[PDB]
């Protein structure tokens, strides 16, 4: 499975939306549901390669969250981390944001941030 809606990019068997244009994590995680996406989730070093090759570098909105202030980090949709790439010391802690390097930062949510991504999962 590689297909992709337009103006979305295939990697392995999902698709990507690098989405631009200044949003808060909540409204980040909007705009991809708008577009059938979700804020993406990121499960390999395979995954993260590509999307740190395509990061903005002033950084981006993922789609992992400090549910309920619960403690645990969880990918929107509903998947746990088995694979991280935090900078150092982080997380600090909130919403998770990727730097241009790629690395993961926990921030204030309602940061305002330039970029986001999305993902879904590619038609066959
Ligand atoms: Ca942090």
């Amino acid at each position: 499975c590689n297909t992709c809606p337009e103006k979305w990019i295939n990697f392995q068997r999902k698709c990507y939306y690098f989405g631009k244009g200044t949003k808060q994590w909540v409204h980040a995680r909007y705009a991809c549901d708008d577009m059938e996406g979700q804020l993406v989730s990121i499960h390999s070093p395979e995954e993260q390669d590509f999307l740190t090759k395509r990061a903005s570098h002033t950084g981006s909105w993922i789609g992992l969250r400090n549910l309920d202030l619960k403690g645990e980090f969880i990918w929107v949709d509903g998947s746990h981390v088995d694979y991280s790439n935090w900078a150092p010391g982080e997380p600090t802690s909130d919403c998770v944001m990727m730097r241009g390097s790629g690395r993961w930062n926990d921030a204030f949510c309602d940061r305002k941030l330039g970029a986001w991504v999305c993902d879904r999962l590619a038609t066959c």
